[PDB]
């Protein structure tokens, strides 16, 4: 799940909902840049 986290503007003080592009949410494995 994608949280809000610290934002100029928001919905409300309730997390509420977070609208993101269709994929999948996985852990970030180890990568190199």
């Amino acid at each position: 799940y994608r949280q809000s986290s610290a934002t100029s503007s928001f919905g409300g003080l309730g997390g509420g909902s977070v609208r993101f592009g269709p994929g999948v949410a996985f852990r970030a494995p180890e990568i190199h840049g």
